[PDB]
Parts: C-alpha cells; structure tokens; sequence
C-alpha cells in the first residue's frame, strides 16, 4: 500500500494531462503532453519512480499496459505493472472526481499562467497542499516513513 | 532545515541539467533544458514546490536570484528565495562533487537511453535509491515526517 500508484489520463484544451495518484494518500504528480503514447508514459513513470518508492502501478488503459516501452520502463525502475481494472467499483468514481476537481482548480488558476502546463503544476501544488486535518503531501510522507521504520 | 533546497546548474552534451538538492538529505530532482533562463528556473521551482514542502531555496546564481519570473514563482509557491553564497565553504565542494557523481552515473546509463533527458532521470533514480545505511529518498521522507510530527 505505501508503494501503490494509479495512472490517470484526462483531456483539456486539446491536450492530455497525465496524472499519477498515490492511492493511499491522494497525492499526485502530473504533466501535460500532446498525446498519450507509450514513450510519454514510460518517461513519466521513470521520473515518478526516481522521486518516490513506486512498487506497483495500476496502468490507466490496455494500450499502456501492453506497450513494450512502458514494460521496459517498469522493468528498469523495478515497478510491478498491473491493470487498472476497478475490481473495487468506487475506484472509477474516485478518479472521475479527482479529474473534475483538478479541472476546477486549473480553471481557478488558468488566467494566472500563459501556458496550460504552468496551470497544471499550480493545480498539483494546490491539490497536494490542501488540508482535508492533513494534506495529501503530509499523508504520503507519513505513510512512507511508517513503512521505512 | 526540512524545507531547505539548493539549486545547481551543470552542463553536458551542449545542454543544461538543472538540479534541486534537498540539503539535509542529498535527495535530488533534475531536468534537462536547452539553457538556463528565468522562465525555465521558475517552472522547475513550481514543479518542485508542488511535490515537496519547499520553504527556502538557495538560488544557483545572481541572474536567477534577480529574475522577476523566478521571484514571481517563489512568491506564488511561498518560497523564500535566498542567495547561494557558500558562507560555509564546504558547500561549493559538495555540489562540485555531486555534479561529478551525477555525470558519472549518467555515463554509466547513457547507452541505455536514446535521449539525454532519459539518462538524467535514470541517474536521479540511482542517486536517490543508493544506500550509503539509508538512501537519500529514505532520509528526506524521515526528515519531513519528523518535522510534521
Ligand atoms: N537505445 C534504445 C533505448 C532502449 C529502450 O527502448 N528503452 C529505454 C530504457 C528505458 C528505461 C526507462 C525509461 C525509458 C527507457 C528508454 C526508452 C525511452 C522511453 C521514453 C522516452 C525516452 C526513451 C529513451 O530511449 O531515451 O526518451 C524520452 O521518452
Ligand atoms: N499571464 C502572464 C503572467 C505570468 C507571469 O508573469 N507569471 C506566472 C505566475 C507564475 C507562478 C509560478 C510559476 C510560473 C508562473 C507564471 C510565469 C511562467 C513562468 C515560467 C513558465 C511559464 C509561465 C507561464 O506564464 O505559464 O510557462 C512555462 O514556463
């Protein structure tokens, strides 16, 4: 559980926002890309796994699950690649809710940035710092620190 | 101390590698950019501060310290921008040593990646996971978790 992440791909302004959510905390990292490809997904996962202890990734769709480039990145980084089938059905809804909420925040900051990528990183910041009490950033650190100990 | 980061800019293959080091742990994040500009530095800091609780940044040079765009990012993200003058002289040497070491790792992985950016992220991964015993990734999580508590 400390090591479980979920990929999520959402669309805005004709572009793609690729998101990794740390399932137990709600903490996210995100990037804007022109389109979701295996190469983009592979690179994003490499970045993520260098920054946090990523043990398992629930991939967002079958194309990324199948991608030989994504499989290579997961092998390289020591990530177990799993499907993202919401056997637990409240998973879909939790992600749909996060996407709506991310887009809401993006809209709230959108006029402060010339470029979408900047607004997305502003939204990541706001999301990870928001107290709900702990923030997602606080929860992920506590979860992993408990695991190490 | 849990919130103190240092910027560092180094050169390879005609490109620039921008690094943020968490001073107390040795943990890093890095990116490849064509050249160090205020805009690139500002965006990098926004990404960093959305991912970790960045309180203070020792900027890498006076151009970034002066940059109105960097100042805007630091204001937005709640970062105190400081100079990077190594009043303590072992700071310079510690960074020089990190740059040499990062470049060493990059050379060790370089043939596994078509693009420099990929090799740099591989190097970030190896650096943050290397046990020295704890790893830098373990130390940063423990430091911040102790601070929260
Ligand atoms: N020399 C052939 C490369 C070997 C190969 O296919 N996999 C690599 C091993 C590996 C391991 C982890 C992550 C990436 C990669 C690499 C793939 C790759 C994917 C995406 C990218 C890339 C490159 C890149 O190659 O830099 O660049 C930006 O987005
Ligand atoms: N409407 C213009 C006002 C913007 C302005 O001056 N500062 C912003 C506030 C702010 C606050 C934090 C980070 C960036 C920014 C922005 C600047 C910026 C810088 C670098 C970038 C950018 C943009 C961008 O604007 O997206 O894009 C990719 O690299």
């Amino acid at each position: 559980s400390p090591g479980i992440w979920q990929l999520d791909c959402t669309h805005l302004e004709g572009k793609v926002i690729l998101v990794a959510v740390h399932v137990a905390s709600g903490y996210i990292e995100a990037e804007v890309i022109p389109a979701e490809t295996g190469q983009e997904t592979a690179y994003f996962l490499l970045k993520l796994a260098g920054r946090w202890p990523v043990k398992t990734v629930h991939t967002d769709n079958g194309s990324n699950f199948t991608s030989t480039t994504v499989k290579a990145a997961c092998w390289w980084a020591g990530i177990k690649q799993e499907d993202g089938i919401p056997y637990n059905p409240q998973s879909q809804g939790v992600i749909e809710s996060m996407n709506k909420e991310l887009k809401k925040i993006i809209g709230q900051v959108r006029d402060q940035a010339e470029h979408l990528k900047t607004a997305v990183q502003m939204a990541v910041f706001i999301h990870n710092h928001k107290r709900k009490g702990y923030s997602a950033g606080e929860r992920i650190v506590d979860i992993i620190a408990t695991d190490i100990q």
